[PDB]
């Protein structure tokens, strides 16, 4: 196999003097020789303070240098870094270290979710981000520290999904390979010093870790740490930073085509050849501004945690309509039925890809959750999808969304996708209320923008307008002032039907 | 791990009904899913006649859709093809398969070496290739057949190298991978149907099979078989069949450019984005008519059959001077010193790369040969090297060409690049005579053009005018009417010298 940091030590062995990381704002840049150095010098220091291999540490930080430090000194020790989002709650954080049996906790948020950990229960040491290194520099202690031997199946780094409470994804050492290499086979970056990676997809998340961070430092190039996203700020990165890849949430790219279209060739965006994303749920409407004002190959990816990339599209005209690429092997099969009861071709069901290399090993402490999702070789999504007569997979929606009224299948997705364009909407969620005509009645739940009245009769009178076949229309609507949503900005579906 | 069965069986999945081999020539056409039915077939078919795992077999042909088809199924079956260059001496041959206590070999020579095995002494089962497959179709019986387990270090091909006799690398499972990625990483190659390799080099070559042939089918791609070269039919190729990539020998890239230049806008090559090869040999002005008349981005790589890919470069200026890419890691030591013996930057010594996941095992009984080669996690190239001041590694020649004279490093293949640009030089080769001034003589074999003369007076005072440092000028020149060569056209330097 190749493990992460073999992958970063190769690197550093070919490019040590070539700038690894950069921080424009601060004005901090590593060559890969450096942050070797400081890689070690932690890895070391925590060492000599009782943290062994594979005991799982705690990391709770929004995206940083001194972030991409610590992760990596954890695994250049040996310990398995789980990797926590910063926006959770304090409680919630605290739950999941203590199901965790996590060893210790590295911490930049706030006095206040320390509190959180110090009590909450389980014994997990506090270390405070700034304890270990601050703007690029580490305080070391002890001599350098041997190299663990690290084995295919061992877990090596643990990254959350999302009813309620986040699950804990064990990604194997044998994973870290093709978690990265995907971007070259399918999105097409090449090993070389040219590559310039924006990092605005935040560390937490796997793509923002094993396809952003890690791919920029193993193809010798250099990751541009985004401490703050900031649309016309970001283009200027791309500018100043000679960007060649970006990887972005749907939301960051609506951001920054809205700029790239209010700036004009007022920024050189040359350099950048690159848009990737997950745009599934991306509206059509984003898309196209994407083609219109941003440049590079644009190409949609479609990926989980469990098993990172499935699916993709260079040049996507709807971005719900994907094709697997290398690594992967994916079927549709009926939903709720074995990995062997594909489907008849155009009746939707169930995407499940194979378990090879790529995917995790299960959920730490859930066999459960483990065994709804590892069967007979394969990963179950969870996402409803249908065989396109044009050789694509079309991804229709979450299962749990799925909305079945008089024994039809009704996508949510696409009834909030056509309301969302009415308007004075500014917020829409569609749901399946308990539930007759029967089972299930299609409801709208709608938020106006500021100071707009809607009503039921124009919002139906829109979507009688639209494409939607007749038994899709909303059967009810319920204008809020605002949808109930967690931590992490996710709708509530479970609790809104309660409150209606 | 992910093998070649493994890689060519979920492109299958990906692209069933795709053109997977095509011989324009002959007018044959395979899908990668009609692909999948004849390997299945045969394997099952030889499977059904004794032939069972990890027992090696001989495969003795020139390139034809036909052998693709039985080195595929052989490898399907768990068998470990042992693949050998057809222009080999039967006597030869013979003694590779005696020595390689093989079950089979794969025949598609002629009567004449069929004979040679014959006779011989090893027990080796001998197979007409036309006896499993012809023109794309199988003679199958038996039931379908299991797919055997399949380690990571367990042998999967034997490739053969080059004093006397070559040696049987033997390249386990876990190679397949990167031994095809580095196409991707290195020369940019992306998964994709728009994928058409144009098959020029040898499937007993690593390169012409993994680098071509695996990574072709592995991509969701189109392998064009060649039967036979022919520079101009080939350029056909490139716009008939909208070839995008191209790996080439350093001869085949001299015919092709001599035919582009002597074409014109007659050829549109236009779908060609890539003209890969193995130039460090390449004389300057060979690569400089590539760049001026051949399209698509040029790479210029070096590699082994041990190790596969080692150093690369993007549009090179000369073909001797490349830099590691993705999976290497490389070293330049002291000539017959330790692995940790790294030279002073500047001085010349042995290019080592780490034997990580793509590198052999083992020659097949030879463990002495195995103890010169692997040691101490590195593998030894026997290439001498230097680093520039750019941060590059330029290859100066092998280790058993280089003259030692008078305490100073001379590598023949230097001076060979200049006197063959002598007016009436159509061949020559630099040995270093036993031996004195001292230690060895600087001596030039040289072979006239068709009916010119050639006097050691004029090539010397040629070489006065070279760049050539004094103590590089040869000290001596012998006219041949030929060089003796062995049956794969390499010069016999231990044999020359006796002779002179
Ligand atoms: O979580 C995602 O959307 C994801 C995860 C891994 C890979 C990709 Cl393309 C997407
Ligand atoms: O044998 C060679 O020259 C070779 C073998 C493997 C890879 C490469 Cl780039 C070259």
């Amino acid at each position: 196999m190749q493990t992460v940091n073999e992958m970063l030590r190769r690197a550093a062995t070919r490019a040590p003097d070539h700038c690894a990381l950069a921080v424009p704002a601060r004005g901090l840049r590593l060559t890969h020789a450096e942050l070797r150095a400081r890689v070690e010098a932690v890895a070391a220091r925590l060492h000599a303070d009782g943290l062994r291999p594979q005991q799982r540490v705690a990391v709770v930080a929004p995206n940083s240098a001194d972030v991409v430090i610590a992760i990596l000194a954890l695994h250049r020790l040996g310990a398995v870094p789980a990797l926590l989002n910063p926006r959770l709650k304090s409680a919630e954080l605290a739950e999941l270290i203590k199901r965790g049996e996590m060893t210790a906790a590295v911490i930049a948020v706030g006095r206040q979710v320390a509190d959180a950990i110090f009590q909450s229960g389980s014994g997990a040491r506090i270390i405070f981000l700034g304890d270990l290194v601050r703007d690029g520099e580490p305080y070391s202690y002890g001599p350098p520290i041997e190299d663990p031997q690290r084995e295919p199946a061992q877990p090596a780094f643990i990254f959350y999904t999302s009813t309620g409470l986040p699950k804990a994804a064990i990604i194997p050492q044998r994973a870290a390979e093709s978690r990265v290499l995907f971007m070259s086979t399918q999105v097409g970056l090449r090993h070389g010093r040219h590559n310039v990676v924006l990092g605005l997809m935040p560390l937490y998340h796997v793509v923002g870790f094993f396809a952003v961070l890690v791919a920029a430092l193993a193809l010798d190039g250099t990751y541009v740490v985004v401490e703050e996203f900031r649309p016309v700020d970001a283009l200027q990165l791309v500018q100043q930073e000679q960007v060649t890849s970006l990887f972005a949430t749907p939301t960051h790219l609506d951001a920054l085509a809205a700029a790239a279209a209010h700036a004009g060739s007022s920024l050189k965006l040359d350099s950048l050849r690159h848009v990737t994303f997950a745009g599934a749920t991306m509206p059509d409407a984003v898309l196209e501004t994407v083609h219109q004002h941003l440049p590079g190959e644009k190409v949609n990816g479609y990926g989980t945690t469990e098993a990172m990339n499935s699916l993709y599209m260079r040049q996507p005209k709807t971005g719900t309509e994907m094709a697997p690429g290398f690594f992967s092997e994916v079927r549709i099969v009926r939903i709720g039925g074995g990995v062997d009861e594909i489907v008849a071709n155009g009746e939707e069901g169930e995407l499940i890809v194979a378990a090879s290399d790529s995917a995790f090993v299960g959920y730490l402490n859930q066999p459960q959750a483990t065994a709804e999702k590892l069967q007979d070789g394969w990963y179950r999504t969870s996402d409803v999808a249908v065989w396109t007569p044009e050789g694509t997979v079309r991804i229709l929606g979450r299962v749990d969304d799925m909305i079945i009224s008089g024994g039809e299948n009704i996508h949510p997705s696409e009834i909030e996708r056509v309301l969302g364009t009415a308007p004075g909407v500014t917020e829409v969620v569609v749901i399946g209320l308990a539930d007759q005509r029967w089972g299930q009645s299609v409801t709208a739940c709608v938020v106006p923008r500021l100071g707009e009245t809607l009503s039921a009769d124009a919002l139906d009178t829109f979507c009688r307008s639209s494409e939607l076949a007749d038994f899709k229309r909303p059967k009810r609507y319920f204008i809020l002032d605002q949808l109930p949503k967690n931590a992490l900005n996710k709708v509530l579906r479970r609790q809104l039907v309660q409150q209606v």
